[PDB]
Order: structure tokens, then C-alpha cells, then sequence
């Protein structure tokens, strides 16, 4: 009902009681204060509109996929399609404040997989890691995200720009609905929205940038939760069977505050890119029909050539971080 909150955190890994049982990270600062874990959303009157964009460095989510401080993203994946990664990528080369992990339901390999990864991160000192592994109860999965989502809020009225990170969605869901069995005008049900809106920008404090991880089959929960989100990001298992990391189907992923916080020069752009990746699909298609003979169609040859420099483009090596400067220099030069 009440959780331990403050920079005394940073550097630490809590477990769903509220305590910390290790630590990534060190750092001078002792600041340990309590908040209630079950906080009511914010007055539409105390948010603000989504104008800031929350720049990942990474290059196809900066430029075709533009998130906003404050914004709710989804994060689709199935099994192998480098969601760790592409989160791990997300703390790494974003420019977040407080960066603020939630395991929900995993399995003790991956949050030790987690700890070894801050304990060797840039962003060490700024993160804090709240786990519930596959042992705990379903109270306890669903208390591990009500934490962290506490722990992103105290950092959030302090200022600071923070970045809530939900893995998964899937397994929180599923704990909410033992739950909601243990139980059979206040239903346990509604505990996933209320969750949801959550973060966003105050205009009397910082934001909360939340990134929630959905699991696909290889769902009913997934579709209602893009239609709550501000916006999805879908890893295709095809995508990543052919090589390409990261796996994002920009044409099947959409951020909905994109327009809002990116200019002019950057929306023509990326139009004209979405527009090149949907005549390179096109041609993919018409080459796997087998009617594609180089010399007939010379629309069909440009876009040909066309296909090695949007792909290197779209692929990213995970220990690379892009400026927006150089993230538009190189998409402006796929798109001559």
C-alpha cells in the first residue's frame, strides 16, 4: 500500500515488498522517502499536451517514429524478436533523467540479465530496477509494476524527465486476472487502465515516458491496449528472421503524438521515406512473383538500387547512439 521512493533508489533493485535486495549502482545520495503504491491518475487540468519529443537514438523510431515527453508507447513483440534489446537500446541511448525498469513475471535469468546489463551501463547511476520473477504471487506481480509506476512518479513531481519501462503487459495481465479469481463498483479488471494513465507531462512537475511491452502468439489484450496507448511499436518476427535489427515494421507502427512533436522538414521526409519503404515492399513482392527482369521497368530499377542504402539505414547496431541531426542527415540521404 505504501512503497519506499527517492534518489536512494538509483542504483538498486527492489523486489515487490518494497525492499532493495541489490544494487547495480552506487551513488552518495541516501534520499529514501514512502508514497502510496495506489495514487489517483492526474486532473486533465494538472496535464500537459505532449509537444516535447523523447529522442531514443535510435535512428528509425527518431525519424519515423518520433515519441513525445509524457507519451505511452507500446512495445509489440513475439519471442526472439530483440525486445530486451531494443529496450536496452531505449535506456542506453535516450536522454532521460531517471530511468525506471519493470520486470513483471519474469524469470530469475532475465533479471540477473537485467542487473548485468546496468551493471555495465552508461545510464548505471540513474536507473531503478523493480522485478517480480515467475516464483511470486500475482499480488505481487501487479504490486512489482504499482512500484515501479510509484517510483516514476515521486521522480516525476521532483522534475525530472523519467522514462517507465513495463516488461510485460502480457504477464501483468495475466497476474491481474488471478487476482481478480481470488475476488470472483471497484473491480480488479480496471486496474490496467488506471495503470495506464499514469504517466504523462504535468505542468506543475516533469514527465513519465512510459514504454509497456505486449506479447504476441506466435489478442484481445493486446488490441485494447494499443487502442488505450498513445501509439505502438511492432517488432516483426519476419523482420527479424531476415537479419534486420532492429525488427521495428515502421509501416505496421505508429506514434500518435509524431506530428506534433517534430517540424515540418521532418514530416516531408518521412512521408517521402514511408512512401520509398512501401514501393521497396512492392518490389518485394513482385520479385518473389518472379517478374521483376532488370532493363524493362526503369521506376522498378531505381527503386531496386534503392533497397541496400534504406536497409542500411534502418539497421542499427545496439551499441550505436544517433543525434537527430545525424538521424535526419542520413534518412536525407536515403531519400535522394
Amino acid at each position: 500500500l505504501h512503497t519506499q521512493v527517492g534518489r536512494g533508489l538509483l542504483g538498486a533493485v527492489v523486489n515487490p515488498l518494497g525492499e532493495v535486495t541489490d544494487k547495480f549502482a552506487v551513488t552518495d545520495n541516501s534520499e529514501i522517502l514512502y508514497r502510496p503504491v495506489d495514487n489517483a491518475p492526474p486532473l486533465y487540468s494538472e496535464r500537459a499536451a505532449i509537444e516535447k519529443p523523447f529522442l531514443t537514438g535510435i535512428k528509425v523510431i527518431d525519424s519515423l517514429l518520433t515519441c513525445g515527453e509524457g507519451q505511452r508507447m507500446g512495445i509489440f513483440a513475439s519471442a526472439g524478436c530483440g525486445k530486451t534489446f531494443l529496450m536496452n537500446m531505449l535506456i542506453e541511448h535516450s536522454g532521460a533523467d531517471i530511468y525506471v525498469i519493470g520486470l513483471i513475471g519474469a524469470r530469475g535469468r532475465e533479471v540477473t540479465e537485467t542487473v548485468d546489463y546496468l551493471k555495465n551501463s552508461e545510464k548505471k547511476s540513474r536507473c531503478v530496477l523493480v522485478y517480480a520473477t515467475s516464483d511470486y504471487s500475482s499480488v505481487d506481480r501487479c504490486n512489482a509494476a504499482y512500484i515501479a509506476t510509484a517510483i516514476a512518479e515521486f521522480f516525476r513531481t521532483e522534475g525530472h524527465k523519467v522514462a517507465l519501462f513495463i516488461d510485460s503487459l502480457t504477464r501483468y495481465a495475466r497476474a491481474l486476472r488471478d487476482v481478480a479469481l481470488a475476488a470472483g463498483p471497484v473491480s480488479v479488471f480496471d486496474s490496467l487502465p488506471r495503470l495506464l494513465e499514469r504517466p504523462g507531462k504535468l505542468k506543475a512537475g516533469g514527465s513519465i515516458t512510459a514504454f509497456y511491452t505486449v506479447l504476441l502468439e506466435d489478442d484481445p489484450l493486446a488490441e485494447e491496449v494499443r487502442s488505450i496507448l498513445d501509439g505502438h511499436i511492432y517488432l516483426s518476427r519476419n523482420l527479424a528472421q531476415k537479419g534486420q535489427f532492429p525488427a521495428i515494421d515502421s509501416l505496421k507502427s505508429i506514434s500518435r503524438v509524431f506530428t506534433q512533436v517534430v517540424d515540418e522538414k521532418h514530416r516531408i521526409m518521412a512521408a517521402a521515406f514511408r512512401e520509398l519503404l512501401s514501393e521497396i515492399e512492392e518490389l518485394r513482392t513482385i520479385i518473389d512473383f518472379g517478374e521483376y527482369k532488370p532493363g524493362e521497368n526503369a521506376s522498378q530499377d531505381k527503386i531496386y538500387n534503392k533497397i541496400s542504402v534504406v536497409e542500411s539505414f534502418l539497421k542499427q547496431d545496439y551499441r550505436l547512439g544517433f543525434t537527430y541531426e545525424q538521424t535526419m542527415e542520413l534518412i536525407g540521404e536515403t531519400i535522394r
